């Protein structure tokens, strides 16, 4: 229905705003664009589902997220990809892990404070009805 389409549009506006707030944070610059294959030729071979915030915006606009849970799965990938690709004890890898964990924690904290649970439940029930 049109009411359902209005629900999903509101979801996309909410998700674009959360993603923009993460993307303008200087800590998260490395996560704003795909990894450049030049600098990192082994990336695309180790990490089977690369994800970054530009890809998340593209997904929102392609109507790929019908619930906040689906969006958080991709935020979780940005975090877990960095834990997997940069697991060493040296400071460069520790800094990327701490930034990727902080992204994830920040997205979850904004959603805890600003997503109404009944709005998410509605999205879940429309998605399940399709
Ligand atoms: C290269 C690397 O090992 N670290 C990555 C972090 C990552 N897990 O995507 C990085 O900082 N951005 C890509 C580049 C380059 Br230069
Ligand atoms: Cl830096």
């Amino acid at each position: 229905s049109m009411q359902e389409e209005d629900t999903f549009r509101e979801l996309r506006i909410f998700l674009r705003n959360v993603t923009h707030r993460l993307a303008i944070d200087k800590r998260f610059r490395v996560f704003t664009k795909p990894v450049d294959p030049d600098e990192v030729p082994d990336y695309v071979t180790v990490i089977k589902q690369p994800m970054d915030l530009s890809s998340v915006i593209s997904k929102i606009d392609l109507h790929k997220y019908l619930t906040v849970k689906d969006y958080l799965r991709d935020i979780d990938l940005i975090c877990s990809n960095a834990l997997e690709y940069n697991p060493d004890r040296d400071p460069g890898d520790r800094l990327i892990r701490h930034r990727a964990c902080a992204l994830r924690d920040t997205a979850y904290a904004i959603i805890k404070e600003e997503l109404d649970e009944d709005f998410e439940q509605l999205c879940e029930e429309i998605q399940e009805s399709r």
